[PDB]
């Protein structure tokens, strides 16, 4: 989940799945 979820795909983690409740 880093360096690759943290930094760019992390959009789609903490914007998009966090929206909707994971």
């Amino acid at each position: 989940d880093t360096l690759l979820g943290r930094i760019l795909p992390q959009l789609v983690c903490r914007l998009v799945l966090r929206c909707s409740i994971d």
